């Protein structure tokens, strides 16, 4: 029932749903078979950083993921998101491990959205930032295993105590106030997002993934969706 748009960090390559072989970064527009990918060279134990840039005039929503000292990956799919999102949306960060693990922790993570009126004033607006992460992160729903506070950082995933990551692992996290994208006045839409994370492994098949994704409002984590699924989708069709 929900409908998701997605950019995602895919460690491990499920070829039999259209995975390339190679882990991957992507965008998916309601389904997991991501509709564009651009390989990604992963680094287990590096903080990497996502970007994800979206206006409606270009009607092209793109990703670029990096390293530091690495060259970085991107991807671009041709897209009105108008036509896939309601006008109000909930963002969000998302994560899994499956038959494989790693660990799915977000270090920080900022968004921006505007809206652009033919008005003078012109400007609706709305911008986040975390740096720091709480226990008791009132302005963040959490879903499913996905916890705050540990070392400040949001962990999606299950994560035990000496610091191993979990395997059968799911959790997203969304911002807690809904995000208009559209509106009847509007002459331009436009955001931007951005998190850095932190995926380490001792396995060298490291799963599932982390996604950004902007959904409907009232999104949940789909039953099964552990696994490649990443907390997004209820099936790999
Ligand atoms: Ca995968
Ligand atoms: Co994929």
């Amino acid at each position: 029932a929900d409908t998701i748009v997605a950019v995602e960090l895919d460690t491990y390559p499920n070829t039999d749903i259209g995975d390339p072989s190679y882990p991957h970064i992507g965008i998916d527009i309601k389904s997991v078979r991501s509709k564009k990918t651009a390989k990604w060279n992963m680094q287990n134990g590096k903080v990497g950083t996502a970007h994800i840039i979206y206006n409606s005039v270009g009607k092209r929503l793109s990703a670029v993921v990096s390293y530091p000292n690495g060259d970085s990956a991107t991807v671009s799919y041709d897209v009105d998101l108008d036509n896939v999102l309601p006008e109000w949306v909930r963002v969000g960060l998302s994560a899994s491990t499956g038959l494989y693990k790693e660990t799915n922790t977000i270090l920080s993570w900022s968004f921006t959205s505007k809206l652009k009126s033919n008005s003078t004033h012109e400007t609706n607006a709305l911008h986040f930032m975390f740096n720091q992460f709480s226990k008791d992160q009132k302005d963040l729903i959490l879903q499913g295993d996905a916890t705050t506070g540990t070392e400040g950082n949001l962990r999606l995933t299950r994560v035990s105590s000496n610091g191993s990551p979990q395997g059968s692992s799911v959790g997203r996290a969304l911002f807690y106030a809904p995000v208009h994208i559209w509106e009847s006045s509007a002459v331009v839409a436009s955001f931007e997002a951005t998190f850095t994370f932190l995926i380490k492994s001792p396995d060298s098949h490291p799963a599932d993934g982390i996604a950004f994704f902007i959904s409907n409002i009232d999104s949940s984590i789909p039953s099964g969706s552990t696994g490649r699924l990443l907390g997004l989708f209820p099936d790999a069709n």
